[PDB]
């Protein structure tokens, strides 16, 4: 009925959280034009290029299996 | 400030709204390996093939960007 979220966490948004939660936040945000927290960018410039790189390659990835699951439907 | 954005739209989590703001938190929670709502996926299974992939490619030009700044930094 709900789903696993009924709602973000607290602080996601202004920049707290799981490293790949706040990465995959920002990426929402950035699909949907919309400007992130001052916090929420300070966390995007903070977290290290290996292990964001790491984090937005299988987000790319995510993002190809829920094209193939359209391609397929 | 606090970003263009302080909480997800009421029925968001439950497939409400804008398809691509819809198909956007569908990534988010794929992303974080959590599981929609049933009226999510309704909407992810009602949604236009066409459309979703156009949309779906988009978000795949945003998480290019977003590791072209990355890389950039």
């Amino acid at each position: 009925p709900f789903g696993g979220l009924k709602r973000l966490p607290a602080g996601l948004l202004l920049g707290h959280g799981p490293i790949r939660m706040v990465l995959a936040i920002l990426a929402f945000l950035r699909f949907t034009a919309i400007k992130p927290s001052l916090g929420l960018i300070n966390r995007w410039g903070s977290v290290g290029k290996k292990e964001a790189m790491e984090i937005i390659k299988k987000f790319k990835k995510d993002l190809a299996a829920m094209l193939r699951i359209i391609n397929a439907r």
